[PDB]
């Protein structure tokens, strides 16, 4: 059982590893953090930053969120991120991604007491 705020912890915070991800990161890290139980996660961003650096980012800039419903935030730094993304070849449970790390404000909902990121929502490079 788990937690919104423990959910994007698992889907989307890599702290301890390396920014320039191997091209076999995503497949690792997918299967890692279950996110290739029940179906391949199409899409899926990581984060290698501290977890406080993150969590930061909740008392930062208010942008409205890609839907347009609740609170997002977008970081005042570019930081380090991997995207992966499900081969077309893919078919699960053979669930194998390519890996783009790159760096990017990164956009998060946030939500709850304490109030913490809750949805990864995009990513984009220009500051401001
Ligand atoms: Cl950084
Ligand atoms: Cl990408
Ligand atoms: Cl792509
Ligand atoms: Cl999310
Ligand atoms: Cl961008
Ligand atoms: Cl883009």
């Amino acid at each position: 059982k788990e937690s919104r705020a423990k959910k994007f912890q698992r889907q989307h915070m890599d702290s301890d590893s390396s920014p320039s991800s191997s091209s076999l990161y995503c497949n690792l890290m997918m299967l890692l953090r279950n996110m290739t139980q029940g179906r391949c996660k199409p899409v899926n961003t990581f984060v290698h930053e501290p977890l406080v650096d993150v969590q930061n980012v909740c008392f930062q800039e208010k942008v409205t969120c890609k839907n347009g419903q609740g609170n997002c935030y977008k970081s005042n730094s570019s930081m380090h991120i991997t995207d992966c993304r499900l081969t077309n070849g893919s078919r699960y449970p053979n669930c194998a991604y390519r890996t783009s790390p790159k760096e990017r404000h990164i956009i998060v909902a946030c939500e709850g007491s304490p109030y913490v990121p809750v949805h990864f929502d995009a990513s984009v490079e220009d500051s401001t």
